[PDB]
């Protein structure tokens, strides 16, 4: 539901015939090396490895840690280099990356806005603001992309962009 | 596999008449003496000898021990020097030689795509990813031979190749 999976990690690549004991070890170490824990003490309570699909899930003491550990995505452990990422069954909450398109062109419809945005990636929300009378578009929207990752590249990547006469505004919402 | 070989060492010169017992006694001896163990009991599992070539392969319980045995190079063995080395197929670098395929039509099971790989040699790994949800496969696969040096010659026969709908990706997987 709602509130799972905020305290486990997936981390790919790992090197092969590692141990989960080493693995721990160097995630706990890189921890405290790198200033990302909260409390005395080691933040990775536990690693399962896959060994013949090469990943493990490794299991942090707080929410707070395990996020603060997906800053180590891309580390270079014994050589590799490690992919690191939120479980797949874990979401933010509803709305938590919104945002806001302005500067659209009024004749545009649904389908010809979300074509600009869903390039960067699919959606899971998405509205175009009407005149509920007229049913006509007041040149502005809202989104949010199903991978949230994907919010900053949408923003780099549209934000300040010649449309028409105007410049299109992408930021998020709150 | 890869590590099969992480637990084999070579030995050379042994002296006319030997037993394997007799060899098994003598490393597990020295092993023991040297605090090389990194456990209870006897690190040397078997040996295989060769008395027409006088040599002989030890077969040890873990990688690190047969590492800290190759210390024992030019041990004195029933008044002879032994030369110790690793095994010609050992890998320094675990898993250097795994390859990735992709690029594989969807509806191919475990044994069809495998059947496409055995046909440069046999394989000691393979695994064809799948959505464990459905079961269907996400159209790549990993695997490694038994004979390394097949390896590029399966990249050179596979890789490009046209199957059907699609092109294949062979490349170590590094």
């Amino acid at each position: 539901g709602p509130l799972g999976s905020a305290r486990r990690l997936y981390v790919g690549n790992i090197p092969f015939g590692i141990t989960e004991e080493a693995m721990m070890d160097f995630f706990n170490a890189q921890m405290r090396l790198g200033g990302l824990t909260q409390a005395p003490g080691n933040p990775v309570l536990a690693v399962q490895i896959n060994q013949d699909k090469n990943f493990a899930f490794l299991e942090f003491r707080s929410v707070d840690e395990t996020t603060q550990a997906m800053a180590f995505d891309g580390i270079i452990f014994q050589g590799q280099s490690l992919k690191i990422r939120r479980p797949h069954d874990y979401q933010p909450l509803p709305g938590a990356h919104k945002l806001f398109i302005g500067g659209l062109p009024n004749y545009l419809n649904d389908d010809q806005v979300k074509e600009l945005l869903t390039s960067f990636g699919p959606l899971k929300a998405f509205n175009l603001v009407k005149d509920s009378a007229t049913g006509l578009s007041k040149g502005y929207a809202f989104c949010e992309y199903v991978d949230i990752n994907v919010t900053d590249q949408a923003i780099a990547g549209l934000n300040g962009m010649q449309l028409g006469d105007k410049k299109l505004l992408v930021q998020r919402a709150s």
